[PDB]
């Protein structure tokens, strides 16, 4: 751990607009956290609205000169794959950044930078294959085509659960369509964002292409969703924060692409592998202290097997290991902050009062080396149903509930029963029923005999409040695309209809 | 014409919601008024919220049984296909109604029923054209697909100026990719969408996947964008009205798309075909009276021609045929209501009083066979420049500005300095130079030697804030589809990362 | 009921001629041929035989067509309304077609409807699928230029179909190649011309331009090489047999000609111990014996799991008892006869070399002799068992109402065996296991893989063989862009001299 | 020193993952056309090793152990190799100049395209595995998955050695394929090196082998085998056809690339000396040797004999020399075989009436004298009928035929057998674009000449070939689409009675 603090000696501590590393235009600042146990580790500069819209009209102007933009996309592609090379070249680095800010298992960190690498990488590859169509025009003596544009410029919002990552999968695809962007990481977690930064800056993009805001999103993040040069918000976040966006963004129609979490299901049949399905519960549910948008909070298990497994889940859960995220014998880690643990402690009192159980966890855990972190133990509720606000709302950490059901079409019906649709899986060693289930969940993303697998080359996203487009993929790249169908007349005549 | 009004003797004055025709759950009533004569030619129910309401759920329940959203894509494109052969059957009537209903010429009438028989043709063809694709995943012993799904419920509202052509452009790839729909037409110009929805009737669809609600968006209009059983609120219309939607639309995270108008430019240099772009500055300004989303209101001539140009221009638009749109004479008809002819003439004041110089018309006339009609004359403003609110704000009425430039640069510069991007125009028989021109518009359609051209064949929307996302072509069907990426593990292992 | 006497009667209004440059036409040397009806072996019309010089005049007629414009260059919308108006023509015939085809082929009435169902659908896919892709912009890597992909019709397209499917692989070439905007010329087996002569008719009502579209009647032996031969070709799309096939691919290299070929197949259906047993029976019988097994995806190798591999023969010998030959127009009839004097003599032959090599026939395997049989060309539905992969029955495609039956012991040995074949065109596979099903159908060499079905092929999919069983695809978007070329377009918009050469 | 790179090069074929010699111990020398100097000494293979490195590509693709690696890691893969010829680029180059004679500069950018060819082509890999279909009935799953077409072999030309090399190469391993490739035996240079290269990255026993040898030899095998799912060829007419009439005892799939009579149309209208300077690129980069070069130049009547008298002029400047000399514009024909070719074209010409304008002979110079050159040449006075202008010469050669509209220039364009590129020269783009519509060819050039990328595809209509290299369209060339159908909820059809 001492190693990683060593890395913050040669971090910047600034913004990054317009080719330029700057403070503050105020000079404020932010103590960043390390919420394994709660000690300052670092002081930011703290932006301001002025910061955000320069980095903004910086963008706009930068975009309007057209280097980066009218660049051909495969040297866009060859940049964007030097990213991906400086990436991995530092992973270690990364990976004990992100585990210093965040908590979680630097073996999480080191799975979080090869994804980072392979989205990078995935879209350096996919910058050049696609500038548009042509058209068969039904008008004679005409040629139509669509060339695909960047979208222009693009505000990049991400949160603290997953930043570098998060962080990725929105600022590959704009530099691959020639964008310029802004970013604000969650002004709790900037430190790796401020490393990718770094590692860009030697990559070399003209001025202006890429830009760093620091910062409350109650102070600079209403001047990137609503300013009138954006002509794309990208965020990732809570439902909240996600809505206020997108109404901000309406007052200049700005195109909106959210990804708000999700009430993620995990539907284990009879006829699953139940040892497998054991495993991954545990997977689901508490990987990162649960606070992953796709985590499996939402057991729900087969009436038939539905003691057993929960009897399972509760006597693995007794031998979760939590502690330092630098300690290769942490199994999990603290949750984000002190706000967040008292966010889940209290839905514990609204479990309960609603009739359900807390059948293990549900407290911090007393142990003497965890005492000054911001640890909760991991927790499955029991006696559950789907009218509880603990069964519908996301709690985003350590914490499962276990509902039963009898037939395959109860169990879709609960599992569509929320206001979200991001991810979900379903377990049987019957494929047939699996692929049933799963054409019927209105899910993003469903897993047959998995939990937790996103990569580059799929789009992830929500339906109904989980969110609005989608990033990775093809899908992902056309965020970042804007249509333009230019239609020639190659034998112009007179129309004459008005009198001559 | 009054056998248009025998037309109506049979026309249904109800909305169609779950199946039925049906009259407003408060009884409530609007009449109807033909803009050549102002008379009341019809009546039909002004529903309620609690009417959208029904039908929103009604649809959700038809989409849910699944009865049209799990039809095979062929069979659900060959009742698109039988959408559009009623049209072309219905043709004439269907002409002299929306005649009747908005003033537009007789002429204009049958070339947008020609253009809808094609839109719902082209959608029939692609129905079962693309059903998602096989990803390489980039795991071992893991099959990935993305399978596209209908998006759900949508709710659709269109506008005064072409309402049979703007619904079907929604009601197209909605039927096609299996969605369940209610649509709202404006107010003031329900006849043709009443009598659509009659033909979609016989054609037969299961209970609840089409229905029409009657009545102001100021009532029924917050249902429609802000329930939370839509997926998706398709709007056609002004940018108040939209960005209204958009911030209702926020409180489910409902997919928008929409298109909003624009300020668009007819850009004509000193090397065009002299008398095509005086054609088609005519053409661009005063078709529908300046009513069309594409309207070329904005004209900008390079200034060695310029006063060649409007004197032309003036000359020609002295002579433009206004009247009744039944009369094979009539070049232009009248404005759509009271209301927006009362707008048009406010900006007459707006413009005399900020500088510049109404070169010709600026009136209603006051002559017998018009004096009764909401008409307005064809009108020339000169002397202007980019500050003008005349100039920058859209008037959609039967009014051109006319800006000089120098250059190719100054061109470009002016045509983008607006706060829509829908559509324009460039004028040159230097190809090459039309196409650096065309480059650097931001707009999603531009014409090269011709103006107003749009087709079901490529998509048509607008950068800015003259929308948010595509109608028509492939990306119009991809509005109505939603992607789900299914990952299946093959050779399912226990991860193991918590201890036993 | 009066059914056949009325089919017959529609001869009296059908054309005896070819159809070339918008005229129908006789033999350039007046020759005709007789047509026979399979089920008793009667002349039931007489048509014209082409000579190779009819032949050449349709292609340099299709090559004048295509190069005026009038179709290749008719937008792409327009080419689809055309393209659905003969869609609406053939459901507008469906009853006088199907029967005609039954007629002229033998197969069931009941399977001549499937076909005309489907007739329907192949050109009302391609009619929607003609404006939906035009080509592509490239993204130049060289500054100051634009990059396009345009996509043109091939060109002058010939088009030979076989005595089984006659109209229905008519339409799989006749679709896409209107779609396009191609000029073509088309060959139907001389045995069975009748539907396609029919399907000529309504095209000219349709109403193409002079030289679009021709119909040449003839023996390949007559015909064939002009039109795998000629120079003025850009694709020959042949169905039908392996050796026609490498001669006419041989054929169309003395012009770099580009080809398409669906050459039959030898096509697996495997059942598992834990597959639907009465599904698998069922499907194994469907497999083997729609139209006398004389189908290119005809399921004639079945590859049955040891362990129920007795039941199972059992069952099907049983079942295939049962089966009912006869008159295609009746309506009781599960099976008609095989197509000619020859091919009943090769499928004769082949229960010779199956016994010679130690098969067993374990039911059929003759002619009938129920005197309501005994004119016409049948041959009994057939089992042979015993057998093994080295065996010649196993390994070649004998195209009549057979079928073999192997053991295996486990899905490596099922895969092997299933493979095992120089052909590669469509297979099943029977389990309740669908992971299993999955895990089979990627390591089969195959087209098509059926999982828990046999039979389905449709417009929306492409088919066509791996190995010995093809080139290329018919249906679906890549059945559409056999009739497609890619045209590179790329314009410098900042032109300089180079000054590489001295001045 | 490329001759100093020799010491170090491989001499033998690569089959199964080992460098071996041939059954055959008589070794080929190969020769620098500039001196017809012995340079170096390669294996001559067998039909046995030919067939042996068959039966490694087939057992290393059913093995899975790249036909089953995740498309991903093939692209990383195929993006090493790119990286190994960039790193390696000042060596390939001179490797390319000393084997084949052109300039050194034209080798360079050879090997720009090639590490772009593998870049793209790296990048592509895993973009595209299939299609999800909806299918008309009802409880049925449809799936289109795009598996490697599986054995393919490879055979490349003479002229630009590496280059189509690596156009066949790049989607033969994106896509997972085994696969054999033999060079020409007269340069296999580069060839080797690359194969040196690829070793270096690491693929499967068998998934890569390199057969080195004549093809009148290995090639019947190469193009007849059973076991080979797709046959590539690049190089001429009569070779292509004799391998597509082989591949077809198999069924063989083909992709087949035979040159072409390529059209120069110079409109009235066009930018003259922009026009001159493109006519002698399009006729004498790599003394004509090239598959696009544009031979068959077509004037606009108005200024046929102003250009006429450019050209020539231009023509007689031309620096012919050794290929390593910086100031040398023009290097040597490959080989005494077709300099002898083009020799009796000329006679050909001649007796049919056409005029030799300017050159059509070999150099006099004395630094010119021990390599195999042939001067720039002019024929002019002929028309379309002529074999001289109907035949590919493949040589420093051009001919030029005058049109007066445009649509003679479309027709005489078209009047050959061939349909590889051309271009279209003037200043009214819409005048270029409607001739470029018109056109017969598989790509067409508006005020350029020579220009190919891997992001779009490249060949030929009519005798020019089948099918296309680079782009999406190349990679699809090794794929195969296969139809996977579920029946979700199977019933009983009932046709035969129980
Ligand atoms: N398209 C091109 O870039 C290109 C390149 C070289 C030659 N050509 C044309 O072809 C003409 C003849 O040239 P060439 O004879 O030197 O080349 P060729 O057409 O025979 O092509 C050479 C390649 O084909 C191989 N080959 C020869 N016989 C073979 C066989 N039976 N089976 C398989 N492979 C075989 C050679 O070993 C070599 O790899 C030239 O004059 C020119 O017109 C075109
Ligand atoms: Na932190
Ligand atoms: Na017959
Ligand atoms: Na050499």
């Amino acid at each position: 751990q001492s190693n990683a603090m060593e890395l913050l000696k040669h971090l910047s501590q600034r913004q990054y607009i317009d080719g330029e590393w700057v403070e503050s235009a105020n000079k404020n600042t932010r103590d960043i956290i390390n919420p394994y146990n709660q000690e300052v580790i670092f002081t930011v500069s703290e932006g301001t609205k002025e910061d955000a819209e320069r980095a903004i009209l910086a963008a706009r102007r930068a975009f309007e000169s057209g280097e980066w933009s009218q660049e051909t996309a495969e040297t866009r592609g060859k940049k964007v794959r030097a990213i991906a090379d400086k990436i991995k070249e530092h992973r270690e680095a990364l990976a004990r950044l992100e585990t210093l800010d965040t908590g979680k298992t630097l073996e999480e960190s080191y799975a979080d930078m090869d994804d980072i690498h392979n989205v990078f990488m995935y879209f350096a590859g996919l910058a050049d294959k696609d500038g548009g169509e042509m058209i068969d025009s039904p008008i004679p003596d005409t040629e139509s085509k669509i060339v695909k544009e960047p979208v222009g410029v693009v505000t990049q919002i991400t949160p603290w659960n997953y930043p570098l990552l998060q962080a990725s999968w929105k600022i590959a695809p704009a530099l691959a369509t020639g964008c310029s962007l802004v970013m604000k990481p969650s002004e709790i977690t900037p430190l790796t964002t401020i490393r990718v930064f770094e590692l860009m800056e030697e990559v070399g993009f003209p001025k202006g292409t890429i830009n760093l805001i620091l910062g409350a999103g109650s102070e600079v993040g209403d001047v990137m969703s609503g300013h009138k040069e954006v002509d794309l918000v990208s965020f990732t976040g809570g439902i909240e924060t996600g809505k206020h966006i997108m109404k901000n963004a309406a007052n200049n129609v700005t195109n909106i692409a959210l990804e708000l979490g999700g009430k993620n299901p995990n539907i284990i049949f009879d006829d699953a592998d139940f040892e497998l399905a054991v495993d991954q519960a545990l997977n689901g549910g508490y990987f990162h202290a649960g606070q992953v948008c796709s985590a499996g909070s939402r057991i729900l298990v087969q009436n038939s097997i539905k003691d057993k497994f929960e009897q399972a889940l509760i006597d693995r859960v007794k031998k979760i290991k939590l502690g330092n995220g630098f300690d290769a014998d942490t199994e999990m880690g603290p949750v984000i902050s002190t706000e967040h643990r008292n966010k889940i402690e209290s839905y514990m009192d609204v479990a309960k009062a609603e009739g359900a159980t807390i059948a293990v966890g549900g407290k911090r855990p007393d142990r003497d080396d965890l005492k000054d972190g911001l640890f909760f133990e991991p927790t499955v509720i029991t006696n559950c149903d789907t009218s509880m606000r603990i069964v519908q709302e996301e709690v985003f950490g350590p914490v499962v509930t276990v509902e039963g059901f009898e037939t395959e079409q109860e169990a879709i019906q609960l599992a569509n029963d929320s206001i979200y649709g991001l991810a979900g899986a379903v377990f049987s060693k019957d494929i047939g029923k699996a692929q049933r289930v799963a054409n019927k969940l209105k899910l993003g993303t469903v897993w047959i005999n998995d939990f937790h697998p996103y990569f580059a080359q799929a789009p992830w996203g929500g339906y109904k409040q989980s969110g609005i487009g989608r990033e990775l993929g093809k899908e992902g790249l056309e965020e970042y695309l804007v249509s333009k169908h230019i239609l020639t007349n190659t034998n112009p005549q007179l129309v004459n209809w008005f009198s001559k």
